[PDB]
């Protein structure tokens, strides 16, 4: 029931150049904080987000995710001909129409052979772009994928900042809205292919989704998400296998340290398989899962035969759990 | 008396059941053409073309208040009724439509929301411009054929009130330029609608139309031939069509050695139209047989991706599909893209 000829043949991410520390965005903000008599500091002692990345004035999300794939195909060794579908996972978007994907290619120059479309899931998108990679190589339509996230949340800082220090602003525009900012920018990509091609590479093995669609309509999703990974992780017992303390490390999606930690604990897991960035990158949303995966990967942590879980709960809510055997 | 694999080509995949929604408003060209007279005439336009050169004569709306999601779950409570199926049997949901309630949460976990799907049921959005439903249905048909579920839902709700209310003001004003125009024109030939389609493990309906797949081509270097926002269209349709015809001439190639396409021997084409014009084109250049080709552009205009389906819908409904039927899903969809895929009714 698994997939068995699945590779990652490479991997990659940017980190964006400007840094915004939540320090300067309390400067900033004081004036109203002080008004409304607000007196945390909610971004860094409660969320848990010291500072985030921003790009340069006018990148687009296809630019951030082009530069990703440029350095995912360096890694994998093989040039974008090669490449038979890009599937693009970013909640950042250029347009409605064409598709983000489209734009990525076009600028990478693929082949006419290289189907290319948009996938969107909130934070989950990755492993969504990363499954429906894996049934076409497994099918033999394709031997090699790129799968590009790349995010940007310039435009949302510059607006949600000039809107709360307004005036007018009253306090319950404030709080949610504070949520905002704790996005980040990133980029990241992946290229999968069949593993007779690259038979030393990383397997994808797949996994399970649950859902929980009822909550589509800021602390019960905190306590439902949980809920919904509890069910999440019975399924992944079911088919994958799953316990706990036999996997090496879990990628999760990256919301705050609250939710960090309550899903930990939940769960039992040793904190220690688990690395977070939110604290200097905030929430990159569903590039976050592979940016982390391609850290682990470059600071040489991930050895031959380590059993990786990557998941997220995500809006929705939705809940994926799927294994990387390295 | 030769073994020849598939071509890849999916297996036990059917069409359970189909529907479409059309849309309540009509808004005709001669309205449109009243509103934007003064522009023509200050830009010495002296052909409608609207009606005369695209061939839209009508397109429909919704209410303003009528989101994506809304249009999507309409089309898909009346997909499951024609399949004969509850809701809890559905296993996978794909949204794609080009237009979209929000960047996040996805359309489709909002249309699953209203439905009340299983916590079993996996739900994402796919955005492809006008290819996406056909998307869609591959990444369906997928499981489909592995068995990982049973049934699953593709659905598309379009809203082009925004675009169409937006492009008048602007077209309107007394400074609009013929370039931005020219630019923006594409757009008045949008409508709205909504389709859905249950697909489902072809044991399960043996007497259901069958959904093989087929091929796509690409030519992403046009990636910039026509971008849209929630409010605005701008398309070079000069160059969509000639693009978009060398492109199909390419993939149509490729469906003669996958799906051993002859023109000749398709009983429908079911095709993705831009305008009267690209549509005469296409025939033309592939000899296909004008009979063979339904439009719905007349009243309803370019659905996007939710073209397809409404027409297949519409043909079902109308008693044209007999069993046995061979029948072409194609479009060229901003990217560009071609896809060709064949049903089996």
């Amino acid at each position: 029931m698994l997939f068995q000829n699945v590779s990652i043949a490479g991997l990659a991410h940017i980190d964006a150049p400007h840094t915004l520390t939540s320090k300067e965005i309390n400067e900033r903000l004081q004036p109203t904080y002080d008004r409304l008599g607000i007196k945390t500091d909610v971004l860094g002692d409660v969320a848990g987000i010291h500072a985030r990345r921003l790009w340069d004035q006018d990148v687009q999300a296809s630019d951030a995710a082009t530069q990703a794939a440029r350095k995912a195909l360096i890694d994998a060794n093989i040039g974008i001909e090669k490449i038979g579908l890009l599937i693009n996972t970013s909640v950042s978007r250029d347009y409605l129409d064409p598709s983000t994907a489209s734009i990525v290619s076009g600028n990478l120059g693929v082949s006419d052979h290289c189907m290319t479309f948009d996938v969107a899931n909130a934070c989950l998108a990755f492993i969504n772009g990363m499954d429906i990679a894996a049934r076409m190589l497994e099918r033999g339509e394709i031997d090699y994928a790129l799968v590009v996230d790349g995010e940007t949340a310039n435009l949302v800082y510059e607006k949600t900042l000039e809107r709360m220090t307004s005036p007018d602003v009253t306090e319950e525009e404030f709080r949610n809205e504070l949520a905002a900012l704790t996005l980040g920018c990133g980029a990241a990509a992946m290229v999968m292919a069949r593993s007779e091609l690259v038979p030393d590479a990383p397997r994808y093995k797949g996994g399970v989704t649950r859902s929980a669609t009822e909550w589509n309509k800021t602390r019960l999703l905190l306590i439902e998400g949980i809920k919904l990974a509890q069910k999440t992780f019975v399924a992944a017992k079911q088919v994958l296998g799953w316990a706990v303390e036999e996997l090496d490390q879990f990628v999760i999606h990256q919301v705050s340290r609250p939710h960090t930690a309550a899903f930990v604990k939940s769960f039992g897991i040793d904190p220690a398989k688990v690395m977070t960035i939110f604290g200097e990158h905030g929430n990159i949303g569903p590039a976050s899962v592979p940016i982390v995966l391609s850290k682990l990967k470059e600071l040489g942590r991930l050895k031959k035969g380590d059993r990786i879980a990557l998941l997220g709960i995500g809006s929705g809510l939705n809940c994926s759990m799927a294994e990387v055997v390295w």
